[PDB]
């Protein structure tokens, strides 16, 4: 007999978690299943409950998580892997911005360490995210708003810097 459809695995309030802040991971499949199994891939340790409450985020809790449920003798396909990120592990980078060509805006996420990954975002609902393997990013048709940037290493991509101080982009003439 074949497996069941995958559950979802979600971090609330967010999967981007500052060190020392709370996060809850929740596995959710169909109503009435018999067992949920939630694991962390780095340790291959697991708990047989759908909910994991982390009162205060730690570096060692960052990384990929996955869950499956069982019903009868049958297992589900596993969830998409949740990528739990610890922020604030390293000093914050410095974010600057300049007009580019046309409506392009150049954002620079500058650091002292030798980082090779950078995530930039504009506050809002929804948030606009940009990610790059180099510290200069061109945002095409950039929107006005509040931007911040994180730096990290591709060798452990789940441990991020503190976010940069905000920069305010005013596109309106
Ligand atoms: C779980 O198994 C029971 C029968 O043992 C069945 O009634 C129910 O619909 C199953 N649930 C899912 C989500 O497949
Ligand atoms: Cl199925
Ligand atoms: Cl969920
Ligand atoms: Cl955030
Ligand atoms: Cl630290
Ligand atoms: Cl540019």
């Amino acid at each position: 007999s074949g497996p069941l459809p995958k559950p979802s695995l979600q971090a609330l309030p967010s999967s981007l978690v500052p060190l020392e802040k709370p996060v809850t991971l929740r596995c959710q499949g169909p109503p009435g299943v018999d067992l949920y199994r939630l694991e962390k891939l780095s340790s291959s340790r697991y708990q047989d409950q759908a909910v994991l409450f982390i009162p205060a985020m730690k570096r060692s809790l960052a990384g990929r998580y996955r869950c499956s449920y069982q019903n009868g003798s049958l297992w589900s396909l596993p969830s998409d892997q949740l990528e739990l990120v610890a922020t604030g592990v390293f000093a914050k980078p410095s974010l600057s911005a300049q007009p580019g060509s046309g409506g392009d805006v150049t954002l620079q996420c500058q650091t002292r360490y030798g980082f090779d990954q950078f995530a930039l975002y504009k506050e809002g609902d929804p948030e606009r995210w940009y990610r790059a393997s180099f510290p200069i990013i061109t945002v095409t048709a950039a929107h006005s708003g509040t931007y911040r940037c994180y730096s990290f290493s591709s060798r452990d991509p789940y441990l991020w810097s503190a976010p940069s101080d905000p920069l305010e982009l005013v596109v309106t003439g």
